[PDB]
């Protein structure tokens, strides 16, 4: 099942969509700077693109640490991004009250992994009728995603994306199970599946070589999109050039059975 | 480091405290009946006892399964439990705004595992000055607990309990790392460590609960955290007799 | 199922048996010294005792790998003469089995080798009591598969030895629920706990906590290593505490 | 580092090599039949191929499962496979004393995962001077493979292949860490790394094997290893991906 997000077709047999931007909104200008860069690279490579940012940092290094620009200011910034660039955007929500107002502005709203089992937040997101991205918890098996899908469905919203992030592997480590993508497709009605390679990397080319190998491996399984929380060199375009080459090949192969 | 909860001394070298009760407050009369049974059995054996329930169950099986009685009625039930039985009570909080009204009533407030890294909530909990139970997420290593403890300390609250609930072991399964209790003690200032046997799990379930509880308590812990209907309620006395035996043995010998 | 090993009764509802000794045999004199200590401590504590050592470290690097086989057996012969106790050692090759078995009362299947069907059969054939080291990669519900091979090869005197489970990379965890699973699915054969190898990744403190936790689940035995590994001088104090707990658990009816 | 196996070049920047065949050797006629199938499909696609079988499999699922035709007849069968098809062959050994006579015939000799730490076998295998396939145990971290490599090096043989088989993931399940390949390359001197997709496992089974193989090969590997129409369609897909990947240079650093 494909999902239309404006002029973008997101699905598991469509050209991959890049979800990318920044961790936590800080200022208007450094936001537009970052998004202009993604847009420029994705445009020239021909890759559909959705800008990502949070307005709030939920887990902070200190009780005193910077927290982000918050909802009201956050939403202002998003509104600007859409105006300037004419692209979709995606952000996470943490509170049911937040859902409708965020959804007025943000094309896709995201269920944080830690909140994935919070029924209140599920219901309130569903009710917006917006496209929803479900961050698969590291502690949840691919087989359980169907249970989250069922709740959203029951709550009246079937416009759901499933987003791989890795799985708990002993203490403080993650592993990505490449078979999980297929399990999710098969059990969740072939909803779009996307791969958050960045957050999968708990833990040649160093880290850049790692991200590349892992991103290539996941996209080889035929996925709707790739989700980056970040990555004189042009590191982004080098990366994407290779992802696009593999994705174009994969998506040109007929599906078996 | 010990914590006083009314007339109870909670600590890793003290007689174990039972944190026991039910999942979700759904009723008054039934809650009181269940509590009565825990009270009678624990009093009979001289085990210190804190009644546990949630008024607002976060992760429901379905979108419309009953979430519980809610904050206002829930606190009223806790008030009745405290008045009737003279025991402390423990409940979880999900939002900063809930912290004050819950803490005014409840002796221990609980940080759910899924919110354990939600700074806003941590700070709001700290600031109540209440005794706090920190539920360890299944995906967090024991060495990471110190980071939560630090955040509480920064925010002015040192009355903290760490609660073990197992660790993710491949898909779906949980394992309890018996070594983790010690790592928590050694890195978190020998704060009270308690073991949630019920949520660490998943004569079948009963025989597993007993083996697992005994194994945990053999490591020298402050308390044991369980839920009944979940242990069958009528077998509570037998279960506790066995836990007490082991706890009394272990605690009676000095640390080696 | 209980298993008689000379005058020792080994079983999950019997007083725990200590399987103790050292990583590897290096000399006669050091072996007899370490054994002497184990025997005197266990005798006064009233704990049944089986001496453990390997004659070969088959997975090291390459010079000690130990005094090797021919010499090893010599030393085991001495140990048995002097102290009148049973002994246990591991075999890594099928041909080793029968000659090792003439001397050593319990023979051990190494964890890495549990799927080696020629070794299983050769071990089984000896008719000796067998200690099966549970592989780090094998679930407790699959121990039954190794048991079945031994049964089908005509030996039912099997001990199941927990040694921890793979947990991510380079770490182990001991699943305290595993003991019960093994009991229920493997016909209540003696289950023992290798606390030493489980600890692979203070030590004195973590070993005691881990050993107490396992024995709390009602086991036939404890399997451990010292060096002059628990510090040897601590063995008596360590064992006092293990016995204390074992005695309590074993006094409590099942169910 | 590349390894030459007769006319084949095996290496992480070379077209992938297929390792495949039968579980255990039964008979000459049986072996030739199966081998011819692999040969026809691989030749038709231009994929280098090495025939795999055991002559004495020591880790089968029952005690009385057939272990194969044995050393003497096995080696006679391997000789005939080599002569008939002009391809290399690979077989496992589990006893030190087997190594020399096996190495007379078999181009590649394979260290079973369960013996990977067994020094005596490692030394006896090394001393053959043959190409060696090291099966990575499911309990061994990818950064530990360097220790095995070192033991082979000490014993005088560096013609080593590393074979991924997956990693213990809780109980029973195996997961393949796609990052482990890179770790092995980095720490083991860019020795050829191959992927045993079949073991790694336990649409259907087929759809899975496809996804998992494609994922591994996307990381740039010397070969694909298969345990116990269809083979053609699979290999077409692997080759497409492999050709694409291998034809691009490594990241600019
Ligand atoms: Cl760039
Ligand atoms: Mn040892
Ligand atoms: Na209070
Ligand atoms: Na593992």
């Amino acid at each position: 099942m494909d999902i239309k997000i404006n002029d973008i077709t997101l699905g598991n047999n469509s050209p991959f969509v890049l979800f990318g931007g920044i961790c936590v909104l800080e200022s208007l200008d450094s936001t537009l700077q970052t998004c202009a860069h993604y847009v420029e690279v994705t445009r020239k490579l021909g890759i559909p693109y959705i800008f990502k940012a949070s307005f709030d940092k939920a887990n902070r290094s200190s009780i005193h640490s910077y927290r982000g620009v918050g909802l009201e200011e956050g939403l202002k910034i998003f509104e600007k991004v859409k105006a300037e660039f004419g692209i979709p955007v995606i952000t996470d929500v943490h509170e049911p009250h937040q859902c409708q107002p965020v959804a007025e502005v943000c094309d896709v709203i995201q269920l944080p992994a830690f909140l994935a089992r919070q029924t209140d937040l599920v219901v309130a997101m569903a009710k917006t009728g917006n496209v929803v991205n479900i961050k698969k918890p590291q502690f949840l098996s691919p087989s359980q995603m169907k249970n989250i899908v069922e709740k959203f469905h029951e709550a009246g919203n079937g416009k759901l994306i499933l987003c791989e992030r890795g799985s708990s592997f002993g203490y403080d480590n993650l592993v990505v199970d490449m078979l999980g993508f297929g399990v999710m497709k098969q059990t969740c009605g072939n909803l779009p599946v996307i791969f958050d390679v960045t957050h999968s990397l708990q833990t040649s080319g160093g880290r850049r070589a790692q991200a590349l190998d892992l991103a290539l491996a996941g996209m080889a399984t035929r996925l709707a999109g790739l989700f980056l929380e970040s990555h004189p060199l042009h590191l982004l375009e080098d990366f994407l050039i290779r992802i696009k080459a593999l994705d174009d090949l994969i998506k040109s192969q007929p599906i078996l059975t």
